[PDB]
């Protein structure tokens, strides 16, 4: 593939995907011919523990682009968690091996930087 932006979306949601459910045989089927093995196994050992945590969070916005040869996928979230839902932005930076991405950065981000954002 060099469609690397195609699948680096398809990669991070269903990294959420995993999270809220990590039998889902789409999701966990897609992550192991784009991605390494290693990722899609390090993500559903985690995605059992936020699955026990009980995050339940809400996927707004999707904007995948890239940044040099690395894929960098910035998804906007509201989390509920603790009652109250607040925005959280991953960033899934996916650094690119060739034809296959080996590595997987997920920055998770969010603080008052902005001017009074209108939640929901």
């Amino acid at each position: 593939m060099q469609d690397i932006v195609e699948a680096a979306k398809q990669a991070a949601i269903a990294i959420f995907q995993l999270w809220k459910n990590p039998t889902d045989p789409e999701a966990q089927e897609l992550l192991n011919k784009i991605l390494s093995p290693d990722v899609l196994d390090q993500v559903r050992e985690h995605a059992r523990e936020l699955q026990k945590q009980g995050i339940h969070f809400e996927v707004k916005r999707v904007e995948v682009t890239t940044d040099g040869n690395t894929v960098n996928v910035t998804v906007e979230l509201e989390e509920t968690t603790g009652g109250t839902t607040t925005n959280t932005t991953y960033e899934l930076r996916f650094e690119v091996d060739g034809d296959t991405i080996r590595r997987v950065t997920v920055t998770q981000n969010g603080g008052s930087l902005e001017h009074h954002h209108h939640h929901h």
